[PDB]
Parts: structure tokens; sequence; C-alpha cells
């Protein structure tokens, strides 16, 4: 009963979260996950500012209203060489990664580690925050509030 949450640097408060290293988060679970980080799904404007500060990924994730990939450098296999906040238009499927926005983060690039899930609630899941440098913080808890997600 274990969940790995892979987290990135924050850029103007925005970061990327991947559950168990594969696209596996519903829109409802994404909201709950950011909430556990005392964060919200970013708005498009928040994501655009994060991009301008140096945020890019190669993964689809939820923001408020859309599923996107922020791109700085054109790469053929990441949003098909697009740059900017690339918006997913056509897909059959409902599960992706998520982005989250923490208003308390630093204004620009913050590539320090994440060492807590400050707003998770009581629960039986071993939840592990995994940073890109491999540093880990684990706690027993839960964040999912929708039955269909568990
Ligand atoms: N599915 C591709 C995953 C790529 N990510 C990139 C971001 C990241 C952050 C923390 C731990 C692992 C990882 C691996």
């Amino acid at each position: 009963n274990q969940i790995d949450l892979n987290v990135t640097c924050r850029y103007a408060g925005v970061f990327h979260v991947e559950k168990n290293g594969r696209y596996s988060i519903s829109r409802t679970e994404a909201a709950d996950l950011c909430q556990a980080f005392n964060s919200t799904l970013p708005t498009m404007d928040q994501m655009k500012l994060a991009l301008s500060k140096g945020f890019e990924t190669c993964r689809y994730g939820f923001i408020e209203g859309n599923v996107v990939i922020p791109r700085i450098h054109p790469n053929a296999i990441c949003a098909a060489n697009h740059t900017g906040v690339y918006i997913l238009v056509t897909s059959n499927t409902s599960h992706y990664d998520t982005y989250c926005f923490n208003a308390s983060a630093p204004p620009e690039e913050d590539c320090t580690s994440v060492t807590d899930l400050p707003n998770s609630f009581d629960g039986p899941v071993t939840i592990t925050i995994v940073n890109r440098d491999g540093t880990r913080y684990s706690k027993k808890g839960e964040y999912r509030t929708h039955q269909e997600d568990i």
C-alpha cells in the first residue's frame, strides 16, 4: 500500500507531480494531490509565468481547465517540437500527471528538494515524495477524497 510522488523544481510556485512514474492521475485526484501539497492546480497565467522562469517538462499534466506541457526548447518527442505552454487538444483518455501551484514558494527557480506533504490526512498509505536528486521523504497518510480514485 504505497504511492511514489515524483516532484520537480518549482518555478514561480509551479511544479510537476507524477504518480508512480506513469500517467495515472484523474482530474479529481489531481485536485486532491495539489491540496495535499497546500497547492492548487495552476491557472494558465500561472503556468505561463513559470515557463518564463525556466519551467519545462516532457509530460502531459493537469492545470485548471486543460492538460498541458510547458516547453522551452523544441524537441521532436515532447509536444511535437512546440514551444510555449502546449495544450493537449485531442485524446481518448483521462489520466495524466498533474501540475500544482504553491503560492508560498520562491518567485523564480527553486530547485531545492521537497521534504513534506504538509496537508495529507490520516490514512494507511505509505506516501513517498521522490525528488529528482533521489532524496526521499515518506509518511503514512492519504490525500484522495473521491472513492472512484481509490
Ligand atoms: N515518466 C517519466 C518520468 C520522468 N521524471 C522526471 C521528473 C522526476 C522527478 C523526480 C523523480 C523522478 C522523475 C522522473
